[PDB]
C-alpha cells in the first residue's frame, strides 16, 4: 500500500508475465477486428484509480451512500460531456456494458413477451439485437428486417414488417454494416406504428461524434452505445435518451438491472469523452474513415467483393468467394501472419455458419497506432497476397515480415 | 502525443478528472470507512485493471474464443478460475459476470423462465435488491415469495420450509446485505431439496471471511453460489458464479451470449490477482482480525447503550438499533458523516420509521481493518460513534470527534 512493493510483478508473477505478453502482442500484431481499438494511457489510469473503492448506488445528488460528493463530479462530467458529444437530451453512463446498456432500455420499456423489430444476425445484426440464445432474443418476440438486393437496409421490407406485426420497439443499429443508416427514415417508420426507436450505434460512435457519419440521437428516442469502439475509450456502455425518458431509463439501470456503477471506469469515460471532443479526435476520424476506404478499394482492385458495394463508415465486410477460400480458413491465415481479422457471414453465404464466406475489417485501431493510406494500401495487399496462397509457407513468412515493419514503425504505446 | 505514456497522463489530459480523483484519494485518507460493504483494494489490484486487457475482445471462454489472438487473456482468465475454484473448493467457476447484479442474473437467466416463482431473504430484513425487490428484474419478472427473521432476529427456518412447501419455489436465494449471524446453509439446502427448488447462495458480503474459513461455506451445500469481488474478498468490483459441475453448460451459456458480451480483461485480470492474495496465510489473519474488530466495536456499542440486531455479530456486520438514543438512522449517518465517520443507515425489524429514514445503522469492519485498525482503535471507533450519536447536532462535539478522527487517520494512513 505504498505503490512500491504492491507491483504485479511483485505480488502476482504469473499474471504480470501474461499481461506483458499481451503488451507485445497487441505491438506486434496488426489489428483489423472492426471493434477494437487501443484506449490512450490517460484512460487506462482513469479506471486503475482508487475510485473502485467507493460504492455509489444511485445518481449524483441522490445517492444512497454518504461519501460521494467527489464521484458525483465525475460522473456528471462524464454526462455532460456525452451530452455535448452526440447533443442528446440526457444520458446515463453507469451502463456496465454495451449489453446492460441495451438490457436497460429493455428493462425500462418492454416486458417479457413483447414483439421488437431489430436487424438480423444474419445481415449484420448483433446478439443483443434478437438473437435466441440472448436475452433480447429469448424472452421477448422477434421479427427482424434485413438487405434488399443492393445489400442496403431494406427499408421498404421494414416498413412492412412493422406494420405486419406492430412491435413495441425497433431497434437499429449494426456490428457488421459498412453503409450509412438511414435513423430519419426508421424514426418514420417506427412513429407510424406507435414504436419506440433504439439505434444502437456502439460501432459508428467515434465517427458519429466526429461528424463523419449521421447522428441518430436526433430521431431516435433512445441511443445505445459501447465507450470501446470507434469512441476509443474504456470498456463499458452508454444510453442517451429523449428528456421524457429519462426517468424511467435511470430507474431500470439502477435499481431495476444493474447495482454499484464502476466509478472508475466512469472516470476514464469521462477521459475518453473530454479527448473525443478535441479536434484531433477529428481529425483521427476523417483519417479512419479514409483509411477503410483505401482498404476497401485495394482489396477490390485485388479481385475481392465488398458487401453493399462501397464503404461510408470504419468497417467492411469482404466476400471471399474470388479467391477460394472461406471466412474460417481466411481469419487462420491471416493470423499466422499475424494479421488479425475475424470471419463474417454475407448475404446469402453458400457457407455454414462456422465456415462463412467473408471476414470483416475495421480501421479504427490501425488508423490509432498512426496508420496512413500508404498502410492501408499496403495492408490491403499483404491480405491478398496470404488468401491468394493461404497455406505457402513461404508467402506467410514474406507477409509476417512485411506486417513486423509496419509494426516496429508504428508502435501502439510508446 | 496522445498515446505517449509521459504525455497522456490524467492531469495532462483531463485535469478536472485528475482533481477529481485527488479528492476522492483524499478523502479515502481522511475519513473512517464503516460502510459494511466498503474496502480498499491493493495497488497490484488496481494496476492490474489499469492495464492494455481492456483493449481486447474476449467473448467465450478460454481455449473456446470467438475471436483470436487470446491466447494470453486465456490465461489470465483461467488463473482467474482454478483460484477462486481452490478459494472455495467449487466443482466449476465463471469469472466473467461484470457486478453481482450480473452474477445473480446470469444464474436467473440460465435456470429460469419470466414468471417463475422464487424464494428469498426480504429486504426489510436484511435481504438484497436483487433477491426479490419488485423494483429490480429479480422481483418485476418473477414471482417472489420473502422469508425473514423470527423472535429473536435470526433466521426462521421453520416458517422458510413451510412457505417452501405452499409455494413450490423453482429456486431458493439464500445470503443477505444487513444480516450479522452465521446462515444455515446445510439446512437451507435440505429445505429446497424436500421441494426440488435449487439453491442459490448469495455469499458477496462473507465471500472474504469464507476464504479464510472464518465463517461458513455454502458451496458444499448450494447448486450455485454468486459473489461481488469487492467487499469482503477485497479484490476489484465484478462478480463471479460459483456452480456444480453439471450445471457447468447452463451457467456459461447463461452469461455468454446470455446477459454478456465482451468480458473485462482487465478486470479479470485484477480478479485474479485478488484471488492469489486471498489465498495467503496473511489474509486468513486479516480476516480474523476483520471478524475480532467487528466484535469489539459491537461490544463497545451495547455498553454505550446501543442494541445489536440479532444481539450480537458472528460477522464481519452489525446493525445497530438506534432506538435508545433518540435519533433516526438518517439523522445519525448525516451527523457521523460530519465528524468524519462513514456509515449507511439500515431499517431494523419492525421499524417504526418511514423507509427513507429508519431507526438504524449499518456498520462494517473490513475496511478499518485493512488500513490497520486493531481492537484497541475499534473500540475507540465505538465510543466516538457513541459521542456523536448522543449529542448529533453539538457543534463543539462534532469538532472534538472529528479532531479524533484526524489523529486515528494520520496514525493508520491508507495508502
Ligand atoms: C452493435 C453492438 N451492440 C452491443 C454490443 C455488445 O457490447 P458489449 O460491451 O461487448 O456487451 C456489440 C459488441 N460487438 C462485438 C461482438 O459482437 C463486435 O465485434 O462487434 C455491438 O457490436
Amino acid at each position: 500500500f505504498d505503490r512500491a512493493q504492491s507491483t504485479i510483478a511483485n505480488v502476482d508473477p504469473e499474471i504480470f508475465a501474461a499481461i506483458e505478453q499481451e503488451n507485445r502482442r497487441q505491438e506486434d500484431h496488426i489489428e483489423l477486428i472492426a471493434s477494437e481499438n487501443y484506449t490512450s494511457p490517460a484512460v487506462m489510469a482513469a479506471q486503475g484509480s482508487q475510485l473502485t473503492n467507493k460504492y455509489a448506488e444511485g445518481y449524483p445528488g441522490k445517492r444512497y451512500y454518504g461519501g460521494c460528493e467527489y464521484v458525483d463530479v465525475v460522473e456528471q462530467l462524464a454526462i455532460d460531456r456525452v451530452k455535448q458529444l452526440f447533443g442528446a437530451e440526457a444520458a446515463n453512463v453507469q451502463p456496465n456494458s454495451g449489453s446492460q446498456a441495451n438490457q436497460g432500455v429493455f428493462f425500462a420499456m418492454l416486458k417479457p413477451g413483447d414483439t421488437i423489430m431489430g436487424m438480423s444476425l444474419a445481415h449484420g445484426g448483433h446478439l443483443t439485437h434478437g438473437s435466441p440464445v440472448n436475452m433480447s432474443g429469448k424472452w421477448f418476440n422477434v421479427v427482424s428486417y434485413g438487405l434488399n438486393e443492393n445489400e442496403d437496409i431494406d427499408y421498404d421490407a421494414a416498413e412492412k414488417l412493422a406494420n405486419e406485426h406492430k412491435p413495441k420497439l425497433i431497434v437499429a443499429g449494426a456490428s457488421a454494416f459498412a453503409l450509412k443508416i438511414d435513423f430519419e427514415r426508421l424514426a418514420k417508420i417506427a412513429k407510424s406504428v406507435g414504436a419506440y426507436l433504439m439505434v444502437d450505434m456502439a460501432h459508428y460512435a467515434g465517427l458519429i461524434a466526429a461528424g463523419v457519419y449521421p447522428n441518430p440521437v436526433p430521431h431516435a428516442d433512445f441511443v445505445t452505445t459501447t465507450t470501446h469502439k470507434s469512441l476509443r475509450g474504456p470498456r463499458g456502455g452508454v444510453i442517451l435518451m429523449k428528456a421524457e425518458y429519462e426517468k424511467p431509463i435511470n430507474s431500470a439501470i439502477f435499481p431495476g438491472i444493474q447495482g454499484g456503477p464502476l466509478m472508475h471506469v466512469i472516470a476514464a469515460k469521462a477521459v475518453a469523452f473530454k479527448e473525443a471532443l478535441s479536434p484531433e479526435f477529428k481529425e483521427y476520424q476523417q483519417k479512419v474513415v479514409e483509411n477503410a476506404r483505401v482498404l476497401a478499394e485495394t482489396l477490390v482492385k485485388r479481385g475481392l467483393r465488398i458487401v453493399s458495394g462501397r464503404t461510408e463508415s470504419h468497417v467492411m465486410l469482404v466476400d471471399l468467394r474470388a479467391k477460394h477460400i472461406t471466412g474460417k480458413a481466411a481469419e487462420a491465415a491471416l493470423g499466422a501472419a499475424h494479421i488479425t481479422v475475424n470471419k463474417n457471414a454475407i448475404p446469402n453465404d453458400p457457407e455454414k455458419p462456422f465456415v462463412t464466406s467473408g471476414i470483416r475489417l475495421g480501421s479504427p485501431a490501425m488508423t490509432t497506432r498512426g496508420f496512413g493510406p500508404a498502410e492501408a494500401e499496403q495492408v490491403g495487399n499483404l491480405i491478398a497476397d496470404v488468401l491468394e496462397n493461404p497455406e505457402d509457407a513461404a508467402t506467410i513468412e514474406r507477409v509476417r515480415a512485411q506486417v513486423a515493419e509496419l509494426t516496429k514503425r508504428f508502435p501502439v504505446y510508446r
